[PDB]
């Protein structure tokens, strides 16, 4: 197995993966990596054995029907690894925790967002389609655009906003454009 955690990329305390060689730190892995189960398969390993079960499942899609989709246990597993996916990126540190908007000349979001409040939200199930979590991880995003205007610092948010779309595109098979 890999001696680094998958998600941050540092050593610790790390759980194995048994149908991989990744690793991961308890709180990095989405959901917390479990209690017992040997063997365990990680979010990866899970996600993996979806799609050879339906090989189906990767045709093209329209985003209007993935987002209409209600969060059965199999979604509900998509939307944690996209979450988990940015996480990965080490901007991510940016938009996890909760942000605070003190800026001469501009003004906080009405509805402030966060990464780990989406965690949170996941772990809770209080998302009933897969709208709902794609909609509070947009939000993130265009909260940072139009609270930093014109300063550099917007393009983080373009930046992470970029990571989420290709893996969301990935993960739920949207069908590919021009
Ligand atoms: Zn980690
Ligand atoms: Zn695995
Ligand atoms: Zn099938």
């Amino acid at each position: 197995n890999s001696n680094i955690c998958e998600v941050c990329n540092k050593w610790g305390r790390l759980f194995c993966c048994d149908t991989c060689p990744r690793s991961f730190h308890e709180h990095c892995h989405i959901p917390s990596v479990e209690a017992n189960k040997n063997p365990w398969s990680c979010i990866f390993c899970r996600i993996k054995t979806i799609q050879e079960r339906c090989p189906e499942s990767q045709s093209g899609h329209q985003e209007s029907e993935v987002l209409m989709r209600q969060m059965l246990p199999e979604e509900q597993l998509k939307c944690e690894f996209l979450l988990l996916k940015v996480y990965c990126d080490s901007k991510s540190c940016f938009f996890a925790s909760e942000p605070y908007y003190n800026r001469e000349g501009s003004q906080g979001p009405q509805k402030p967002m966060w990464l780990n409040k989406v965690k949170t939200s996941l772990n809770e199930q209080m998302y009933t389609r897969v709208e709902g979590f794609v909609q509070d991880m947009r939000l993130i995003f265009h909260n940072h655009k139009e609270f930093y205007r014109e300063d550099k610092f917007t393009r983080l948010g373009i930046q992470v906003q970029d990571i989420f779309e290709k893996n969301f595109r990935n993960i739920f098979a949207i069908q590919e454009t021009s």
